[PDB]
Protein backbone atom coordinates (compact mmCIF):
# COMPACT_ATOMS: atom_id res chain seq x y z
CA UNK A 1 0.00 0.00 0.00
CA UNK A 2 3.08 2.60 0.67
CA UNK A 3 4.04 5.00 -2.06
CA UNK A 4 7.70 4.01 -3.04
CA UNK A 5 10.14 7.22 -4.59
CA UNK A 6 13.48 7.39 -4.67
CA UNK A 7 16.54 8.34 -6.92
CA UNK A 8 18.78 11.87 -6.86
CA UNK A 9 20.63 12.25 -3.95
CA UNK A 10 20.91 15.65 -3.85
CA UNK A 11 17.53 16.75 -2.67
CA UNK A 12 17.12 13.75 -0.44
CA UNK A 13 17.79 15.55 2.96
CA UNK A 14 14.90 17.40 1.70
CA UNK A 15 12.38 14.34 1.21
CA UNK A 16 13.85 12.53 4.33
CA UNK A 17 12.25 15.88 6.30
CA UNK A 18 9.64 14.86 8.36
CA UNK A 19 6.18 15.87 6.55
CA UNK A 20 7.90 16.99 3.47
CA UNK A 21 6.11 13.72 1.70
CA UNK A 22 2.65 13.92 3.30
CA UNK A 23 0.76 10.53 4.19
CA UNK A 24 1.23 7.10 2.57
CA UNK A 25 4.40 8.00 1.18
CA UNK A 26 7.87 5.79 2.13
CA UNK A 27 11.10 6.95 3.30
CA UNK A 28 12.83 7.86 0.11
CA UNK A 29 15.40 6.47 -0.75
CA UNK A 30 18.78 8.05 -2.43
CA UNK A 31 20.43 6.39 -5.10
CA UNK A 32 21.42 8.56 -7.79
CA UNK A 33 19.27 9.72 -10.53
CA UNK A 34 20.02 7.40 -12.87
CA UNK A 35 19.04 4.72 -10.57
CA UNK A 36 15.72 6.85 -10.15
CA UNK A 37 15.12 7.05 -13.60
CA UNK A 38 15.90 3.49 -14.41
CA UNK A 39 13.34 2.44 -11.69
CA UNK A 40 10.60 5.11 -12.47
CA UNK A 41 10.86 4.40 -16.36
CA UNK A 42 10.91 0.33 -15.95
CA UNK A 43 9.53 -0.37 -12.64
CA UNK A 44 12.15 -1.95 -11.37
CA UNK A 45 12.16 -1.69 -7.31
CA UNK A 46 15.64 -3.76 -6.72
CA UNK A 47 17.16 0.13 -7.78
CA UNK A 48 15.93 1.20 -4.29
CA UNK A 49 15.97 -1.81 -2.26
CA UNK A 50 15.35 -6.21 -2.38
CA UNK A 51 11.46 -6.51 -1.72
CA UNK A 52 10.04 -8.36 -4.63
CA UNK A 53 6.77 -7.61 -3.55
CA UNK A 54 7.05 -3.50 -4.47
CA UNK A 55 6.56 -1.01 -7.26
CA UNK A 56 8.22 2.10 -7.91
CA UNK A 57 5.65 4.90 -7.88
CA UNK A 58 7.28 8.28 -8.18
CA UNK A 59 11.36 9.60 -8.48
CA UNK A 60 13.28 12.59 -7.73
CA UNK A 61 15.99 13.54 -10.29
CA UNK A 62 18.07 16.34 -11.32
CA UNK A 63 18.95 14.48 -14.62
CA UNK A 64 16.15 15.55 -16.91
CA UNK A 65 14.34 12.63 -19.17
CA UNK A 66 16.11 11.92 -22.51
CA UNK A 67 14.15 11.80 -25.60
CA UNK A 68 14.70 8.14 -25.67
CA UNK A 69 13.64 7.43 -22.17
CA UNK A 70 9.90 9.36 -22.63
CA UNK A 71 9.75 8.06 -26.11
CA UNK A 72 10.26 4.28 -24.69
CA UNK A 73 7.70 4.76 -21.84
CA UNK A 74 5.08 6.16 -23.80
CA UNK A 75 5.21 3.10 -26.19
CA UNK A 76 6.00 1.11 -23.67
CA UNK A 77 3.98 1.92 -20.98
CA UNK A 78 1.94 4.97 -21.13
CA UNK A 79 -1.02 2.81 -22.56
CA UNK A 80 -1.88 1.09 -19.76
CA UNK A 81 -0.53 3.40 -16.92
CA UNK A 82 -1.24 6.82 -18.49
CA UNK A 83 1.18 9.94 -19.33
CA UNK A 84 4.42 10.81 -17.07
CA UNK A 85 4.32 13.49 -15.46
CA UNK A 86 8.07 15.98 -14.84
CA UNK A 87 8.19 18.67 -13.02
CA UNK A 88 10.49 21.27 -11.02
CA UNK A 89 10.53 20.33 -7.19
CA UNK A 90 13.10 23.20 -6.10
CA UNK A 91 15.80 25.07 -7.62
CA UNK A 92 19.57 24.65 -6.38
CA UNK A 93 23.22 26.20 -6.89
CA UNK A 94 25.49 23.83 -7.55
CA UNK A 95 28.15 24.29 -4.37
CA UNK A 96 31.66 24.20 -5.29
CA UNK A 97 33.46 22.74 -1.22
CA UNK A 98 36.96 21.90 -0.60
CA UNK A 99 39.51 20.99 1.76
CA UNK A 100 42.26 23.54 2.07
CA UNK A 101 42.97 25.69 5.16
CA UNK A 102 43.73 29.21 4.92
CA UNK A 103 41.71 32.32 6.22
CA UNK A 104 41.56 33.73 2.95
CA UNK A 105 38.39 33.58 0.91
CA UNK A 106 38.69 31.31 -2.18
CA UNK A 107 36.67 33.29 -4.37
CA UNK A 108 37.03 31.51 -8.23
CA UNK A 109 36.26 33.11 -11.38
CA UNK A 110 34.79 30.77 -13.71
CA UNK A 111 37.79 30.90 -15.83
CA UNK A 112 39.74 29.58 -12.86
CA UNK A 113 36.57 27.51 -12.10
CA UNK A 114 37.35 25.49 -15.38
CA UNK A 115 41.16 25.25 -14.87
CA UNK A 116 40.57 23.11 -11.72
CA UNK A 117 37.62 20.74 -13.12
CA UNK A 118 39.47 20.00 -16.83
CA UNK A 119 42.92 19.64 -14.39
CA UNK A 120 44.66 22.39 -16.08
CA UNK A 121 45.27 24.02 -12.69
CA UNK A 122 46.57 21.44 -10.01
CA UNK A 123 47.87 23.90 -7.17
CA UNK A 124 46.23 25.98 -5.00
CA UNK A 125 48.60 28.49 -6.11
CA UNK A 126 46.44 28.80 -9.23
CA UNK A 127 44.19 30.71 -7.81
CA UNK A 128 44.52 34.32 -7.09
CA UNK A 129 43.72 35.50 -3.57
CA UNK A 130 43.70 32.36 -2.45
CA UNK A 131 46.35 32.69 0.48
CA UNK A 132 47.00 28.86 -0.31
CA UNK A 133 49.85 26.23 -1.95
CA UNK A 134 49.86 23.04 -2.49
CA UNK A 135 48.29 20.49 -4.76
CA UNK A 136 44.39 20.68 -5.90
CA UNK A 137 42.78 17.42 -6.13
CA UNK A 138 39.08 17.11 -8.05
CA UNK A 139 36.94 14.32 -6.75
CA UNK A 140 33.55 13.56 -8.81
CA UNK A 141 30.96 11.34 -8.51
CA UNK A 142 31.24 7.37 -9.97
CA UNK A 143 27.95 6.91 -10.95
CA UNK A 144 25.22 8.66 -13.14
CA UNK A 145 23.98 11.79 -11.48
CA UNK A 146 21.94 14.72 -11.88
CA UNK A 147 24.76 16.87 -9.75
CA UNK A 148 26.61 16.23 -12.67
CA UNK A 149 24.45 17.36 -15.04
CA UNK A 150 23.74 20.35 -13.42
CA UNK A 151 27.41 21.02 -13.04
CA UNK A 152 28.49 19.77 -16.89
CA UNK A 153 25.84 22.23 -18.16
CA UNK A 154 27.75 24.91 -16.63
CA UNK A 155 30.75 24.13 -18.01
CA UNK A 156 29.49 23.57 -21.15
CA UNK A 157 28.10 26.78 -21.66
CA UNK A 158 31.33 28.92 -20.14
CA UNK A 159 34.48 27.04 -20.27
CA UNK A 160 35.25 27.88 -23.87
CA UNK A 161 39.26 28.82 -23.15
CA UNK A 162 40.43 25.73 -22.18
CA UNK A 163 42.81 23.02 -24.84
CA UNK A 164 39.45 20.85 -24.52
CA UNK A 165 35.62 21.17 -23.93
CA UNK A 166 32.89 19.91 -21.65
CA UNK A 167 30.16 18.02 -22.83
CA UNK A 168 26.68 17.65 -20.82
CA UNK A 169 26.49 14.60 -19.35
CA UNK A 170 25.73 12.32 -16.13
CA UNK A 171 28.78 10.73 -15.90
CA UNK A 172 31.75 13.33 -14.86
CA UNK A 173 34.35 11.12 -16.12
CA UNK A 174 33.13 10.94 -19.85
CA UNK A 175 32.85 15.26 -19.99
CA UNK A 176 36.14 16.59 -20.74
CA UNK A 177 37.15 15.87 -24.28
CA UNK A 178 40.63 15.32 -23.33
CA UNK A 179 39.42 12.70 -20.74
CA UNK A 180 41.19 12.89 -17.42
CA UNK A 181 44.44 14.46 -16.92
CA UNK A 182 46.74 11.62 -15.28
CA UNK A 183 48.66 14.41 -13.30
CA UNK A 184 45.99 16.31 -12.27
CA UNK A 185 45.08 12.86 -10.00
CA UNK A 186 41.09 13.20 -10.06
CA UNK A 187 39.05 10.80 -7.67
CA UNK A 188 35.86 9.09 -7.77
CA UNK A 189 33.25 8.49 -5.03
CA UNK A 190 29.52 7.04 -4.86
CA UNK A 191 26.62 9.76 -3.90
CA UNK A 192 26.31 13.05 -2.40
CA UNK A 193 27.56 11.60 0.36
CA UNK A 194 30.44 9.55 -0.40
CA UNK A 195 31.62 12.57 -2.20
CA UNK A 196 31.67 14.41 0.84
CA UNK A 197 33.09 11.65 3.16
CA UNK A 198 36.31 11.76 0.53
CA UNK A 199 36.26 15.86 0.88
CA UNK A 200 36.50 15.79 4.35
CA UNK A 201 38.74 12.65 4.94
CA UNK A 202 41.26 13.74 7.63
CA UNK A 203 43.33 10.75 6.96
CA UNK A 204 44.71 11.76 3.56
CA UNK A 205 46.85 15.05 2.48
CA UNK A 206 44.94 18.36 2.30
CA UNK A 207 43.37 20.01 -1.09
CA UNK A 208 39.94 17.93 -2.11
CA UNK A 209 37.82 19.95 -4.13
CA UNK A 210 34.16 19.23 -5.39
CA UNK A 211 30.84 20.04 -6.86
CA UNK A 212 27.64 19.31 -4.46
CA UNK A 213 24.20 19.65 -3.52
CA UNK A 214 24.31 22.70 -1.53
CA UNK A 215 22.31 20.59 1.36
CA UNK A 216 25.17 19.06 1.80
CA UNK A 217 28.06 20.74 0.60
CA UNK A 218 28.27 22.48 4.41
CA UNK A 219 26.62 21.36 8.04
CA UNK A 220 24.74 24.65 8.57
CA UNK A 221 23.34 27.29 6.11
CA UNK A 222 25.60 29.39 7.64
CA UNK A 223 28.42 27.24 6.73
CA UNK A 224 27.51 28.06 3.17
CA UNK A 225 28.96 31.40 3.46
CA UNK A 226 32.15 30.50 4.87
CA UNK A 227 34.81 30.92 1.78
CA UNK A 228 37.36 29.36 3.51
CA UNK A 229 35.60 26.15 3.39
CA UNK A 230 32.57 26.95 0.11
CA UNK A 231 34.00 29.20 -2.70
CA UNK A 232 32.67 31.80 -4.14
CA UNK A 233 32.48 32.05 -7.62
CA UNK A 234 32.17 34.70 -10.18
CA UNK A 235 35.43 36.98 -9.47
CA UNK A 236 35.54 38.69 -12.72
CA UNK A 237 35.38 41.79 -14.39
CA UNK A 238 32.05 43.40 -15.29
CA UNK A 239 32.39 46.60 -17.69
CA UNK A 240 35.67 47.49 -16.67
CA UNK A 241 34.68 47.25 -13.22
CA UNK A 242 36.58 44.55 -10.65
CA UNK A 243 34.12 42.26 -9.25
CA UNK A 244 33.51 39.83 -6.66
CA UNK A 245 32.28 36.07 -6.75
CA UNK A 246 29.20 35.08 -4.74
CA UNK A 247 28.51 32.07 -2.27
CA UNK A 248 26.41 29.56 -3.11
CA UNK A 249 23.69 30.03 -0.49
CA UNK A 250 20.03 30.11 -2.00
CA UNK A 251 19.18 33.73 -1.84
CA UNK A 252 22.10 34.22 -4.43
CA UNK A 253 20.17 32.61 -7.00
CA UNK A 254 16.48 33.15 -6.04
CA UNK A 255 16.19 36.14 -8.41
CA UNK A 256 17.65 34.27 -11.65
CA UNK A 257 14.95 31.80 -10.67
CA UNK A 258 12.32 33.92 -10.26
CA UNK A 259 12.15 35.13 -14.35
CA UNK A 260 12.19 31.79 -15.66
CA UNK A 261 9.28 31.71 -17.77
CA UNK A 262 7.11 28.86 -17.32
CA UNK A 263 6.26 26.66 -20.15
CA UNK A 264 3.91 27.34 -23.49
CA UNK A 265 0.90 27.09 -22.59
CA UNK A 266 -0.02 25.09 -25.71
CA UNK A 267 3.50 22.90 -25.13
CA UNK A 268 1.80 21.51 -21.32
CA UNK A 269 1.40 18.39 -22.79
CA UNK A 270 5.43 17.62 -23.42
CA UNK A 271 7.08 16.78 -20.15
CA UNK A 272 10.27 17.92 -21.49
CA UNK A 273 9.16 21.92 -21.31
CA UNK A 274 8.48 21.34 -18.51
CA UNK A 275 11.79 21.48 -16.76
CA UNK A 276 14.07 24.53 -18.15
CA UNK A 277 17.96 23.99 -18.97
CA UNK A 278 20.05 27.16 -18.33
CA UNK A 279 22.76 27.88 -21.24
CA UNK A 280 25.52 30.13 -22.79
CA UNK A 281 22.12 32.01 -24.76
CA UNK A 282 18.53 32.36 -24.65
CA UNK A 283 16.58 29.36 -26.68
CA UNK A 284 14.01 27.17 -26.82
CA UNK A 285 13.50 25.83 -23.08
CA UNK A 286 16.80 27.47 -22.65
CA UNK A 287 17.27 30.45 -19.75
CA UNK A 288 20.91 32.53 -20.32
CA UNK A 289 22.91 31.35 -17.45
CA UNK A 290 22.51 34.50 -15.06
CA UNK A 291 25.33 37.66 -15.45
CA UNK A 292 24.34 38.78 -11.78
CA UNK A 293 24.01 36.60 -8.57
CA UNK A 294 25.61 32.91 -8.16
CA UNK A 295 26.00 31.42 -11.92
CA UNK A 296 25.87 27.70 -11.06
CA UNK A 297 22.41 26.93 -10.97
CA UNK A 298 19.57 24.79 -11.91
CA UNK A 299 16.49 22.67 -11.18
CA UNK A 300 16.02 19.04 -9.31
CA UNK A 301 12.89 17.43 -10.64
CA UNK A 302 10.04 15.11 -9.23
CA UNK A 303 8.71 12.08 -11.80
CA UNK A 304 5.10 10.83 -11.03
CA UNK A 305 2.42 9.19 -13.47
CA UNK A 306 -0.71 11.08 -14.21
CA UNK A 307 -2.87 7.50 -13.14
CA UNK A 308 -2.62 5.13 -10.81
CA UNK A 309 -4.58 1.73 -10.30
CA UNK A 310 -4.86 2.39 -6.50
CA UNK A 311 -7.62 5.08 -5.42
CA UNK A 312 -5.88 5.84 -2.16
CA UNK A 313 -3.05 6.44 -4.17
CA UNK A 314 -4.25 8.56 -6.45
CA UNK A 315 -5.55 10.27 -3.26
CA UNK A 316 -2.19 10.92 -1.44
CA UNK A 317 -0.05 11.61 -4.26
CA UNK A 318 -2.80 14.59 -5.10
CA UNK A 319 -2.26 15.55 -1.31
CA UNK A 320 1.18 15.59 -1.84
CA UNK A 321 1.10 17.95 -5.06
CA UNK A 322 -1.28 20.23 -3.07
CA UNK A 323 1.02 20.79 -0.04
CA UNK A 324 4.36 20.86 -1.99
CA UNK A 325 3.30 23.70 -4.60
CA UNK A 326 0.56 25.16 -2.27
CA UNK A 327 0.15 28.62 -1.73
CA UNK A 328 -0.52 28.08 2.00
CA UNK A 329 0.49 25.44 4.65
CA UNK A 330 3.36 24.48 2.11
CA UNK A 331 6.95 22.91 2.02
CA UNK A 332 8.67 26.29 1.52
CA UNK A 333 9.73 26.35 5.44
CA UNK A 334 11.56 23.21 4.79
CA UNK A 335 12.69 23.97 1.24
CA UNK A 336 14.60 27.16 2.68
CA UNK A 337 16.37 25.03 5.87
CA UNK A 338 17.75 22.56 3.26
CA UNK A 339 19.58 24.71 1.23
CA UNK A 340 17.25 25.35 -1.61
CA UNK A 341 14.77 27.81 -3.67
CA UNK A 342 11.08 27.48 -3.51
CA UNK A 343 9.63 27.84 -6.71
CA UNK A 344 8.44 31.10 -8.02
CA UNK A 345 4.39 31.60 -7.42
CA UNK A 346 3.41 31.43 -10.94
CA UNK A 347 5.25 28.35 -11.75
CA UNK A 348 3.41 26.56 -8.77
CA UNK A 349 0.22 27.72 -10.02
CA UNK A 350 0.53 26.50 -13.20
CA UNK A 351 1.77 23.42 -11.91
CA UNK A 352 -1.27 22.98 -9.80
CA UNK A 353 -3.68 24.68 -12.89
CA UNK A 354 -1.71 21.48 -15.23
CA UNK A 355 -1.52 18.42 -12.85
CA UNK A 356 -4.55 19.17 -9.57
CA UNK A 357 -7.61 21.02 -11.19
CA UNK A 358 -9.66 18.05 -12.00
CA UNK A 359 -10.82 19.88 -15.18
CA UNK A 360 -7.56 19.88 -16.99
CA UNK A 361 -6.93 16.93 -19.16
CA UNK A 362 -3.39 16.29 -17.74
CA UNK A 363 -4.40 16.40 -13.99
CA UNK A 364 -3.76 13.12 -11.58
CA UNK A 365 -6.71 11.24 -11.77
CA UNK A 366 -8.47 12.79 -13.69
CA UNK A 367 -11.66 10.52 -14.37
CA UNK A 368 -12.13 10.60 -18.14
CA UNK A 369 -8.39 10.19 -18.62
CA UNK A 370 -7.28 7.69 -16.14
CA UNK A 371 -10.54 5.46 -16.43
CA UNK A 372 -9.36 2.00 -16.53
CA UNK A 373 -5.44 2.78 -16.77
CA UNK A 374 -2.61 3.65 -13.85
CA UNK A 375 0.10 2.52 -12.22
CA UNK A 376 -0.07 -0.74 -10.10
CA UNK A 377 -0.41 -0.65 -6.55
CA UNK A 378 1.74 -3.48 -5.19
Amino acid sequence: ADINGGGATLPQKLYQTPDVLTAGFAPYIGVGSGKGKAAFLENKYNQFGTDTTKNVHWAGSDSKLTATELSTYASDKEPTWGKLIQVPSVATSVAIPFRKAGTNAVDLSVKELCGVFSGRITDWSGITGSGRSGPIQVVYRSESSGTTELFTRFLNAKCTTETGTFAVTTTFANSYSGGLTPTAGAVAATGSQGVMTALNDTTVAEGRITYMSPDFAAPTLAGLDDATKVARVGKGVANGVAVEGKSPAAANVSAAISVVPVPAAADRTNPDVWVPVFGATTGAGVVAYPDSGYPILGFTNLIFSQCYANATQTTQVRDFFTKHYGTSNNNDAAIEANAFVPLPSNWKAAIRASFLTASNALSIGNTNVCNGKGRPQL
